[PDB]
């Protein structure tokens, strides 16, 4: 699916990435834009063989199990495929877990080059939240 900026800023709002860890909503949906033009179907491989899977782009390297990647941590517990969903839930559940573990939204490469230090409420003017 291909969200609308809008209705992923309510979706991301309904499962409690608002102020998640202190990043406003306009954080998630930048980083969405930027990891995936909002796309949940979104998969990009990575140099270490590992693959990035969805709207947040995570990693197989430590966060999914795809199958393929080997010697790989899976700390959200899921197939990678599961990130793919029309359902974003699987996708923000293990998002907290990432932006939780120290380096907070910074694990997101295209947050920390394309959002951080921007005005990023504007990812969320006019919508209706
Ligand atoms: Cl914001
Ligand atoms: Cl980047
Ligand atoms: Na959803």
């Amino acid at each position: 699916k291909v969200f609308g900026r809008c209705e992923l800023a309510a979706a991301m709002k309904r499962h409690g990435l608002d102020n998640y860890r202190g990043y406003s909503l306009g954080n998630w949906v930048c980083a969405a834009k930027f990891e995936s033009n909002f796309n949940t179907q979104a998969t990009n491989r990575n140099t270490d063989g590992s693959t990035d899977y969805g709207i947040l782009q995570i990693n197989s390297r430590w966060w999914c199990n795809d199958g393929r990647t080997p010697g790989s941590r899976n700390l959200c517990n899921i197939p990678c495929s599961a990130l793919l969903s029309s359902d974003i839930t699987a996708s923000v559940n293990c998002a907290k877990k990432i932006v939780s573990d120290g380096n907070g939204m910074n694990a997101w490469v295209a947050w920390r080059n394309r959002c951080k230090g921007t005005d990023v409420q504007a990812w969320i003017r006019g919508c209706r939240l």
